[PDB]
């Protein structure tokens, strides 16, 4: 199964030990899959669009 995890703090993402690997779909869809399971920190802030 699958489950989406969505943040509740607005800010900058910072990897920690996460090693993304780019898997390119035949249409060019570069999906980032983590080879090394780590942490995705969110450093809080005010994000402006």
């Amino acid at each position: 199964a699958t489950k989406d995890v969505a943040t509740d703090l607005a800010g900058e993402i910072r990897f920690q030990d996460i090693v993304p690997e780019e898997k390119t779909d035949r249409q060019g869809n570069t999906t980032r899959i983590a080879q090394r399971g780590g942490l995705l920190w969110v450093l809080a802030g005010d994000v402006y669009n």
